[PDB]
C-alpha cells in the first residue's frame, strides 16, 4: 500500500499542486530578477527563490532538506563564471558536483563553459584546474574529479573538489545505484574538505550558509533534485523525512520545476522504498 499505485498518484497530485503554486509571475516577489539586461536565468521558466538566493547575480540557491544543507544552482552563463567562482570560493565550498555530461558541455548551443576542466582568468580570479581520481559508479557512468584553486587578490585561495560525471547520459535516468554511489562520493568528498577546514579552525564551519556541497546539471532541477535526493536519504539525521517533504523543500526553496521529470521521482520514490521511508505525509 504505502508505495503502491495510489499512493504514487496521490504523491504526484501533491507535487503538481505545488509546482503550479509556485509557478514564477512577472516579477514575482518571491523570485530574484534580473539587474537590467544582462541575463540572470539561464531558461526563463526555472527562476531563482529570492529568500534562498545566494548571490544576487547568480540562479542559485541554499536548500535545506531535514538536516542536509546544499546549494542548487544552474550552470553558470559565460558573464556569470566570476560570480560563480567567487560564491564557490566565499562558501569553502567542500564538493562541487557537476552533473552536466563532457558532450552536454562541448556542445555549443548549450552555452555552458567548459569552466572545471580548464585553467583561465575571470576579471580579477584566476583558476587552475587539476585532475584527481576516477571512480566508476555502476553501469559503466565513470566520475571524473578534479581540484579548482581559485585566486583572487583580496581574498583567501581556495581549493574546491570537483565530482563530474562524464558520461552522465543525456536523455534518461541514473538509475538508484548509480544515485547512491553518486550521493555517497560526493558526501564523502564533501566530508574529507570539511573536515580540513574544520582542522584549521576556518571560521566557515560554524556558518549555516557555507561549507554546502554545490550541485548543478544546466537547469539545477532534474538530475540535481534527483542527487540531493539521495543525499538526504543519506544522512542518518533525517529518520521520518518523507519524499513529500523533501521535493517540497527542495520547490520551495528553488522553484516549483525541481524534480522536473517523472522518471527521476522514480529513482527517488525506489530509495526511499529501500529503506522504508514514507512517501506521504500524514
Ligand atoms: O577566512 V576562513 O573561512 O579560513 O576563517
Amino acid at each position: 500500500s504505502p508505495y503502491g499505485p495510489e499512493a504514487r498518484a496521490e504523491l504526484s497530485s501533491r507535487l503538481t499542486t505545488l509546482r503550479n503554486t509556485l509557478a514564477p509571475a512577472t516579477n514575482d516577489p518571491r523570485y530574484l530578477q534580473a539587474c537590467g539586461g544582462e541575463k540572470l536565468n539561464r531558461f526563463r521558466d526555472i527562476q531563482c527563490r529570492r529568500q534562498t538566493a545566494v548571490r544576487a547575480d547568480l540562479n542559485a540557491n541554499y536548500i535545506q532538506v531535514g538536516n542536509t544543507r546544499t546549494i542548487a544552482c544552474q550552470y553558470p552563463l559565460q558573464s556569470q563564471l566570476e560570480s560563480h567562482f567567487r560564491m564557490l570560493a566565499e562558501n569553502r565550498t567542500p564538493v562541487l558536483a557537476v552533473l552536466a555530461s563532457s558532450s552536454e558541455i562541448a556542445n555549443q548551443r548549450f552555452g555552458m563553459p567548459d569552466y572545471f576542466r580548464q585553467s583561465g582568468t575571470y576579471g580579477s580570479i584566476t583558476v587552475e584546474s587539476k585532475m584527481t581520481q576516477q571512480v566508476g559508479l555502476g553501469d559503466g557512468i565513470m566520475a571524473d574529479m578534479y581540484t579548482l584553486t581559485i585566486r583572487e587578490a583580496g581574498q583567501k585561495t581556495i581549493s574546491v573538489p570537483v565530482v563530474h560525471v562524464g558520461n552522465h547520459p543525456d536523455q534518461t535516468a541514473v538509475s538508484s545505484e548509480v544515485t547512491k554511489a553518486l550521493a555517497s562520493l560526493v558526501d564523502q568528498t564533501a566530508e574529507t574538505k570539511r573536515n580540513m577546514y574544520e582542522s584549521k579552525g576556518s571560521s566557515a564551519v560554524a556558518d549555516d550558509s557555507k561549507l554546502r556541497p554545490v550541485i548543478h546539471c544546466r537547469a539545477g532541477v532534474g538530475r540535481t533534485a534527483q542527487l540531493i535526493g539521495a543525499m538526504c536519504m543519506n544522512d542518518s539525521r533525517n529518520s521520518q523525512l518523507s519524499v513529500e517533504d523533501m521535493v517540497s523543500q527542495m520547490r520551495v526553496q528553488r522553484n516549483g520545476i525541481m524534480v522536473q521529470k517523472d522518471e527521476q521521482l522514480d529513482v527517488l520514490i525506489k530509495l526511499a522504498e529501500g529503506q522504508g521511508r514514507p512517501l506521504l505525509n500524514s
